């Protein structure tokens, strides 16, 4: 099964960080550890080093040479490279989320209370097609710059 995981500012702006949220990074790690992660080449270059404890699959029509990750050229190849696993995590960026959304059955979202200047957005999804099965709000604190709300949604309908 395919899931997307993303952190969204107001207006669904995503980035590679205008905010400083170690709690969100802990949420990201907890929910991706021991699962393959699929990302586009822009996201890969922004991370710079393979995420530990996860198979790192990079979707790009023009692969790099880095032997530390697995390079694939299509959504279908990305999925095949993951093989028989319970859950595949798609970690962005904008275009990769857009291509994978139709195949996804679960969303892990962090809704951040920040207005920011970026131009890359998380895909449009029809809220009526999803059910909110978890939500938790957290205030900002000495370690986290903004307030945020974790949410998990499960797909109920497809169009
Ligand atoms: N929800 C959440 N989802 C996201 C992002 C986020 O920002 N938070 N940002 C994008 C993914 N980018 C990264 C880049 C680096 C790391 C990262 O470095 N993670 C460490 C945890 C950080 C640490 O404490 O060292 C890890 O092992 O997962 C996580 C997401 C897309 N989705
Ligand atoms: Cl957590
Ligand atoms: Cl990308
Ligand atoms: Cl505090
Ligand atoms: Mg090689
Ligand atoms: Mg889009
Ligand atoms: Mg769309
Ligand atoms: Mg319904």
């Amino acid at each position: 099964m395919i899931s997307l995981i993303a952190a969204l500012a107001v207006d669904r702006v995503i980035g590679m960080m205008p905010w400083n949220l170690p709690a969100d990074l802990a949420w990201f790690k907890r929910n991706t550890l021991n699962k393959p992660v699929i990302m586009g080449r822009h996201t890969w270059e922004s991370i710079g080093r393979p995420l530990p404890g996860r198979k790192n699959i990079i979707l790009s029509s023009q692969p790099g040479t880095d032997d530390r990750v697995t390079w694939v050229k299509s959504v279908d190849e990305a999925i095949a490279a993951c093989g028989d696993v319970p859950e595949i995590m798609v970690i962005g960026g904008g275009r990769v989320y857009e291509q994978f959304l139709p195949k996804a059955q679960k969303l892990y979202l962090t809704h951040i209370d920040a207005e920011v200047e970026g131009d890359t957005h998380f895909p449009d999804y029809e809220p009526d097609d999803w059910e909110s099965v978890f939500s938790e709000f957290h205030d900002a604190d000495a370690q986290n710059s903004h307030s945020y709300c974790f949410e998990i949604l499960e797909r109920r309908h497809h169009h």
